[PDB]
């Protein structure tokens, strides 16, 4: 008379704790019925009377397995002792292991995303990851990876993992994280964009390839823009400007600094807005519908430097090599897109 539906989770740790949830039918009455009959293989699995759902859930902790000679066990339920009901499918004890944690480094201000691989990290009812004794973040978990993120450390320097999974206690000393010092923002070049952004920025600064994905930010016309970076070495790296294209209001001709710029680098919260930066935000081209002569204004950049947008014609879907004046656009061959920029 008594059945079960179904167990979670399927595996569990060999040293035990795994909080067994049982969801079946007719399975008792009170707590009383089931209190003292429930079992996974030859190990004991304490029922708890809070999460007792009367003839329908079982909830209970497994006891130790590391003296059981065996790898999985059914699990059976006694109510009352002749009727008896038995798992449809085995629940698995098995030794979570780790080799690897990816990024192996990150700054020390914390925020960075790690995923730990290796086996069973799935196992058990709950999970904690510790990095120099502080609590990582948890996120997910799959079979072979833990997701969670880095707290802020102490010290640069090598950190011990270790990952706790109910009555488990994972280590392994040659898998540590390195704190490493706070990446810093020195220039950028060029210092100025368009309204609607997307251009290449060379930014300088010093521990870079610290950060795996680094942000561009500004917040300008009471919005927050955010674009993407890549990182080439420690102390350079390439972002697309943050389009600020909004309703509210758009830059004038001769430029003006956006309410703020910055970067988001994992925790660094510091590099979060540049309150010194003269970075300035220019309108986008203006332009209007055997050479081509493609009119408009605010082609060029009022502050003549060593930078000019790069635009690019793309008629039939081919870039067509072109001289640009302050009003005048060139192509010479037998759709403009200036970063963000696009226009017909
Ligand atoms: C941490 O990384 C730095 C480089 O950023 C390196 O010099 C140092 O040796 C590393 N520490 C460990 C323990 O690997
Ligand atoms: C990073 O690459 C840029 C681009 O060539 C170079 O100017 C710079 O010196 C490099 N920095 C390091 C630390 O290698
Ligand atoms: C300008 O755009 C063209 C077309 O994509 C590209 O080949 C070229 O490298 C760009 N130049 C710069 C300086 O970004």
């Amino acid at each position: 008379d008594p059945k079960i539906l179904k167990l979670s989770p399927e595996t569990g740790p060999r040293q035990g704790g795994t909080r067994l949830t049982i969801t079946g039918e007719n399975l008792g009455l009170r707590f009383e019925d089931v209190r003292l009959g429930v079992h996974v293989g030859k190990v004991l699995c304490s029922p708890v009377e809070s999460e007792y759902i009367s003839a329908e859930q079982i909830v209970c902790e497994i006891g130790d397995a590391s003296t059981l000679r065996a790898h999985d066990a059914l699990v059976e339920v006694c109510v009352r002792l002749h009727y008896r009901a038995l798992s449809p499918k085995r629940f698995t004890f098995v030794t979570p292991t780790f080799y690897r944690v990816s990024p192996s480094r990150g700054p020390l201000s914390g925020g960075t995303w790690i995923g730990i691989e290796g086996s069973h990290l799935n196992a058990g009812s709950d999970v904690a990851v510790s990095i120099g004794g502080r609590p990582c973040s948890f996120s997910w978990r799959n079979s072979r990876e833990i997701r969670c993120l880095t707290p802020p450390g102490h010290t640069p320097g090598s950190a011990p993992i270790v990952i706790n999974i109910n009555r488990a206690q994972l280590s392994n000393p040659e898998v540590k994280y390195n704190y490493t010092e706070d990446p810093t923002i020195l220039r950028i070049d060029p210092e100025w964009s368009i309204n609607s952004g997307g251009t290449l920025l060379t930014v300088t600064g010093t521990n870079l390839a610290t950060v795996r994905e680094p942000r561009i930010r500004a917040k300008y016309g009471g919005i927050e823009r955010e674009n993407s970076c890549m990182v080439y070495n420690d102390t350079t790296m390439v972002c697309r400007a943050p389009s600020i294209d909004n309703p509210k209001r758009s830059p004038p001709e001769l430029g003006e600094r956006p309410d703020e710029i910055g970067f988001i680098m994992d925790n660094v919260r510091t590099l979060l807005v540049l309150n010194s930066s003269s970075f300035l935000y220019y309108p986008d081209p203006v332009l209007e519908p055997s050479p081509l002569i493609l009119k408009g204004r605010n082609l060029l950049p009022p502050a003549p430097g060593n930078s000019r947008l790069n635009y690019t014609v793309l008629i039939g879907s081919t870039p067509c090599i072109l001289t640009v004046s302050e009003t005048q656009l060139l192509c010479e061959a037998p759709t403009v897109r200036a970063g963000g920029f696009e226009f017909s």
